[PDB]
C-alpha cells in the first residue's frame, strides 16, 4: 500500500496497456485500455501530472469483463501547449482511493 | 452459421476493435485487440484479402482473460506496395473453422 503522492499505489490495480501512446490535448478522444481485475461499479481512469489531475468519461457499460476499459480522453490544462506534454495515466478504486502504477501518456497541440 | 467466403461467419465470435487502425505492410508490429468470449486454446487471428490471408502470430499467453488478444501482425502479400491496402482482419475457431466479422486494417508502406 506503500505511498506515492497525496494517494497510495497498489499491486492490486495494473494498467497493461493502452491502445494510442498519444493524442491531441484537446481531449474528447475515444480510447482504451487494458488491465487486471477491476470492479466496474468502483473504478476511474486519471491523467495527471504534479499539479494538474483530469478523468476520463466513461459508464460501467464502456467496461467490459472487467479487464478492458474503453473511455474519452480528458482535455489538458491549457488547451495552448507548444510542446509534446506527456502526462500520467492511471487507475484508481473510488471506495479505497487506492490507485495504480502509472503509464505515461503524452498530449499534442493542433 | 451462414456462408461468407470459403470459410463460415458466425455470432459467437465478434472483433470490438483494435487498438490501431493501420499500420506498416513491413507486419511485426505489435497490436491487441477487444473482443467477446473467446477459446484461449482455440482460435487465431487472420488478416485476408480476397486472393491473400495471413496469420498474427502471439500465443495463449497474449490472450488475456478471454476478451482481448495481444498479437504481431503478419507482413502483407508484398512488401512494396506504394499505396495504401486496407484489407480484413477477424477472428477464427480452429475447431469448428468458423470466423467472425471482419475488421478493416490498412497496411501502409515505409
Amino acid at each position: 500500500l506503500v505511498p506515492r503522492g497525496s494517494h497510495m499505489n497498489t499491486s492490486e490495480l495494473r494498467i497493461c496497456r493502452i491502445n494510442k501512446e498519444s493524442g491531441p490535448c484537446t481531449g474528447g478522444e475515444e480510447l482504451f485500455l487494458l488491465c487486471d481485475k477491476v470492479q466496474k461499479e468502483d473504478i476511474s481512469v486519471v491523467f495527471s501530472t504534479a499539479s494538474w489531475e483530469g478523468r476520463a468519461d466513461f459508464s460501467q457499460a464502456d467496461v467490459h469483463r472487467q479487464v478492458a476499459i474503453v473511455f474519452k480522453t480528458p482535455p489538458y490544462e491549457d488547451l495552448e501547449i507548444s510542446e509534446p506534454v506527456t502526462v500520467n495515466v492511471f487507475l484508481q478504486r473510488l471506495t479505497d482511493g487506492v490507485c495504480s502504477e502509472p503509464l505515461p501518456f503524452t498530449y499534442l497541440p493542433r
